[PDB]
C-alpha cells in the first residue's frame, strides 16, 4: 500500500499516460553516435529522424553532465519514448526531447532475443502472462524499454489509463523490475508527476540500466 491512487490524478494527466504508453510511437535505433551537446546534461543526435513527417533531430535529456560523458561519442542503441512539447535545442520547430533510453551498442548483442517473466497480481489473485509480451537484445536495458511494453500489455489488458468510465477498474498500481545481482527498482504506476510529457517522462531521466540475464518483472494491481 501507500501508492498514488487514480483519483489524485487531475484530467489530462491521466490522458497523457495512455497517449504515451498506448498510443505514440518510440525511438528505435541501433549503432548511432553523437558529440553533438546543447546543454551540458544532454546529448543532440542531429537527422536523428530521416521518415518522419515533422522532426529531424532529438534531444536525449540526462541527470548530469557525468553520465553524458559516458555515452558521448561512443556507439550506442536508443529506446525510448520522445516528445515535442516544450522541446528545442537543435533544428528550430523539428526537434523532438526524450529522457534516457541510451545504452552502449557494442557489445550488448544477445545470441538470442530475451523474454522476460512477469508475475502479475489483481487484487492478490495471481494472473498468468504470456512470455513474448516483453523482451529484449540488450545484455544491459534501459529500465524504459521494459517499462513501456509492460504498461502496454497493461493498458490492452486492463484498460490502465483509461477513466472510470471506459471501463478502468484498477486503482492503484505498483511495477517492480527485480534482479539478483542489485536491488529492484519499482515504479508507482500512477506516480508520474505533472500533467504533459516533459514531466511525466522525467522519470526515465536518470537513463537506469538493469541486467537482462535471469531478471523477472513484478507487478501488483488493485481496484480500489
Ligand atoms: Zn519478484
Amino acid at each position: 500500500k501507500d501508492l498514488r491512487k487514480k483519483s489524485e490524478l487531475q484530467g489530462t494527466a491521466l490522458g497523457n499516460l495512455k497517449q504515451i504508453y498506448y498510443y505514440n510511437e518510440k525511438a528505435k535505433t541501433e549503432n548511432k553516435e553523437s558529440h553533438d551537446q546543447f546543454l551540458q546534461h544532454t546529448i543532440l543526435f542531429k537527422g536523428f529522424f530521416t521518415d518522419h513527417s515533422w522532426y529531424n533531430d532529438l534531444l536525449v535529456d540526462f541527470d548530469s553532465k557525468d553520465i553524458v560523458d559516458k555515452y558521448k561519442g561512443k556507439k550506442v542503441d536508443l529506446y525510448g519514448a520522445y516528445y515535442g512539447y516544450q522541446c528545442a535545442g537543435g533544428t528550430p520547430n523539428k526537434t523532438a526531447c526524450m529522457y534516457g533510453g541510451v545504452t552502449l551498442h557494442d557489445n550488448n548483442r544477445l545470441t538470442e532475443e530475451k523474454k522476460v517473466p512477469i508475475n502479475l497480481w489483481l487484487d492478490g489473485k495471481q494472473n498468468t502472462v504470456p512470455l513474448e509480451t516483453v523482451k529484449t537484445n540488450k545484455k544491459n536495458v534501459t529500465v524504459q524499454e521494459l517499462d513501456l511494453q509492460a504498461r502496454r500489455y497493461l493498458q490492452e489488458k486492463y484498460n490502465l489509463y483509461n477513466s472510470d468510465v471506459f471501463d478502468g477498474k484498477v486503482q492503484r498500481g505498483l511495477i517492480v523490475f527485480a534482479t539478483s545481482t542489485e536491488p529492484s527498482v519499482n515504479y508507482d504506476l500512477f506516480g508520474a508527476q505533472g500533467q504533459y510529457s516533459n514531466t511525466l517522462l522525467r522519470i526515465y531521466r536518470d537513463n537506469k540500466t538493469i541486467n537482462s540475464e535471469n531478471m523477472h518483472i513484478d507487478i501488483y494491481l488493485y481496484t480500489s
